[PDB]
RNA sequence: GGCCCCAUCGUCUAGCGGUUAGGACGCGGCCCUCUCAAGGCCGAAACGGGGGUUCGAUUCCCCCUGGGGUCACCA
């Protein structure tokens, strides 16, 4: 069948080139009713950050990937996580010396910056050490790595199944380190083996890892392994088109989560990058995605991420894909961080739908609806302004205002359309001054819905705070 | 620089020899309207250059240019 997997290597915040490429191995192998697998890649101690792991996981979770195999949900494969692996690696590593696919090299970090420095790259001068020599030296417990023994001279074919056969030279195929010193692998070693003892067929990946795979062919033919589909995905790019960073753009999904972008946005516009829906549709769900995939559909010219498109994107989703009473749940802990809180599910309900068109992020919505949740709001200097000039009439309506009993929005607009009238002035001319007596605001929402949504009590109570 | 990949509006893109080169974000205008939004409508905006192949290139081939990626005891 087919068996697709991530590989997140848990050194910094969960990224979203990360969940970008989750996300079309998912696609794929769903599309064909097959394996998606998370495998933890933490060969590097000295990058390994502690906690980066479960962050990872929860991000793909929260994203809405669900994997079959991995850590946290078991696998007829496992460990996987590699670190947990160690032993299998050192096998293998120890299989291609005897094949002749391999050597041991013993010169430490320093002689090779030298070597780099004289002859650019490492010059394979290991090769000459005779295997028992290098076996001896071994049991004496001498520090030393593996590499991997590149044919010389010879020429090396990859296969990408989107941009088809590229033809190295394996003289620019280096004798990479498999085995470091410490006894961890390093990620060529570890990617083929852990692929092939887990089942799978179908490589997708970000295109900076394009000209890797030779040597990952090599070491397929050094194990006499049949070698998986290969398929590079275009590299997410900052604004000035360089591979997306954590300096020009916003690389960290958590970051995005605590902006408020809702999930199912965020994993929509990824959608977009690299990839159209067949009849031009620009919103579609997770499901919908995975049944209209073809690599046919995919482009590869490096695309941009557009901060902006997404808010728009995020903002298209509250107001026409969730639910009010979604986008109310959702609102919640950001109203709790704002250290608002809500009277009941009621107002909060009335709040978010009065709301729903005027904010692109669940963070904005504490931000410009504030004053509908406590006292505690600013007041602007416009709005200032504009209820000065308008406490000579806000005063003569006061009292048709305690006066109203009917507290709804078809009778206060009719309240205050025969004020406007009876006084000789635009509706706004009334409407603006109370407005801002009521939200410290001119941009809200509709006046009589705002005025509605307190109740008769807590609206004259503020307006006389404004007319006091 | 060597090697590799890529190339349609500013950005994400549709196109798979013949189209007024379409959509989306953003931008500008109009309508709606009690503000601000949302929404509707209109508009400005692209095939990097040069050769070919061909009756006919954005589309196929080649060169170059440009952009990106990679060349670690990191992944
Ligand atoms: N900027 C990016 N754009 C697109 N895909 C990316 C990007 N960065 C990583 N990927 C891909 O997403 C997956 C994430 O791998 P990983 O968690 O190790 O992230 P990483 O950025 O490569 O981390 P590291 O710093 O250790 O190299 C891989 O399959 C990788 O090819
Ligand atoms: N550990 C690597 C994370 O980038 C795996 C990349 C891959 O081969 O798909
Ligand atoms: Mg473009
Ligand atoms: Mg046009």
């Amino acid at each position: 069948m087919v068996v697709t997997r991530i590989a997140p290597s848990p050194t910094g915040d969960p990224h979203v080139g990360t969940a970008y490429i989750a996300l079309f191995n998912y696609a794929w192998a769903r599309r064909n009713g097959g394996r998606f697998i998370v495998r933890i890649e933490d060969t590097d101690r000295a990058r390994y950050v502690p906690g980066a792991e479960e962050r990872i996981l929860a991000a793909l979770k929260w994203l809405g990937l669900s994997y079959d195999e991995g850590p946290d949900v078991g696998g007829p494969h496992g460990p996987y996580r590699q670190s947990e692996r160690l032993p299998l690696y050192q096998k293998y590593a120890e299989e291609l010396l005897k094949r002749g696919w391999a050597y041991r090299a013993f010169e430490t970090p320093e002689e090779l910056e030298q070597i780099r420095k004289e002859k650019g790259g490492y010059d394979g001068r290991a090769r000459n050490i005779p295997p028992e020599e290098a076996e001896e030296r071994a049991r004496r417990g001498e520090p030393h790595v593996i590499r991997l023994k590149v044919p010389r001279p010879g020429t090396t074919e990859v296969k990408d199944e989107l941009r088809g056969v590229v033809v190295y030279d394996n003289q620019e195929i280096p004798d990479v380190v498999l085995l470091k010193s410490d006894g961890y692998p390093t990620y060529h070693l570890a990617n083929v083996v852990d692929d092939h003892l887990m089942g799978v067929t179908d490589v997708i990946r970000a295109e900076e890892w394009l000209v890797s795979t030779p040597i990952h062919v090599l070491l397929y033919r050094a194990f006499g392994w049949e070698a998986p589909r290969f398929y590079h995905m275009p590299l997410l790019r900052n604004p000035d088109k360089t591979k997306i960073s954590k300096r020009k753009s916003h690389t960290s999904l958590d970051w995005y989560k605590a902006e408020g972008f809702l999930p199912e946005a965020l994993r929509n516009y990824l959608c977009l990058m690299g990839f159209s829906m067949p009849d031009g549709r620009e919103i579609f769900t997770l499901e919908e995605f995975i049944q209209a995939f073809t690599w046919e559909r995919v482009s590869l010219g490096g695309p941009v991420f557009d901060l902006e498109k997404l808010r728009w994107m995020n903002g298209k989703y509250i107001r026409e894909v969730l639910s009010l009473e979604e986008v109310a749940e959702r609102v919640k802990p950001f109203l709790r961080e704002a250290g608002l809180s809500w009277e009941s599910e009621a107002y909060l309900r009335r709040a978010v739908e009065l709301m729903r068109p005027r904010f692109d992020t669940l963070k904005e919505f504490p931000e410009k609806a504030r004053y509908l949740f406590t006292e505690d709001y600013p007041v602007s200097e416009k709005a200032q302004r504009k209820l000065e000039e308008g406490l000579p009439l806000l005063k003569e309506l006061y009292p048709r205002l305690r006066a109203q009993e009917e507290w709804t929005e078809a009778a206060l607009e009719a309240l205050l359309r025969g004020f406007a009238a009876e006084k000789g002035v635009k509706l706004g001319q009334v409407a603006q001054p109370l407005r801002a007596a009521l939200t410290g605001s001119l941009e809200t929402p509709g006046l009589f819905e705002i005025l509605a949504l307190l109740g008769k009590e807590r609206a004259l109570r503020r307006l006389e705070r404004a007319l006091a």
